[PDB]
């Protein structure tokens, strides 16, 4: 399961997030895309050893930041950590994190269902006083 953390903060900040990677499979993870929810700017990422960082913007205008493996990738047994920073929106809203996890095989484990799904997306609480 993706997270991404603090899964409460506050609107209008330059926050701090984290999104964890676990493997869930006996086979290498190479690749995690991660959808920017509605109204959270993308503004910088920390670089990683062993990752290459990019930004996707698209015909929408959504945006999208890719962290693609340069080495061995999350290997089974393992977990990864990822941190960026990102501009909150100006009002109080429930912030979607939909993230896609490339495996070896060509596989991809979309994390982008709601509280039901089998495979959800994590939320962070953009709250106000």
């Amino acid at each position: 399961h993706v997270s991404v953390k603090p899964a409460e903060s506050a609107a209008g900040s330059w926050e701090t997030y984290t999104m964890k990677v676990p493997s869930e499979k006996n086979l290498p993870t190479t690749k995690v895309v991660l959808k920017m929810p509605k109204d959270v700017e993308f503004q910088q990422y920390e670089p990683i050893p062993g990752w290459k960082v990019s930004t996707q913007k698209h015909d929408d205008k959504s945006v999208s930041v890719t962290w693609e493996a340069t080495d061995g990738g999350i290997q089974e047994g393992q977990f990864q950590q990822f941190t960026f920073v990102a501009k909150n929106p100006d009002k109080a809203e429930e912030a979607a994190w939909d993230a896609y996890q490339y495996y070896k095989d060509g596989s991809i484990v979309e994390w982008t269902g709601d509280e039901d799904a089998d495979t959800p997306h994590s939320i962070t609480n953009i709250t106000s006083a």
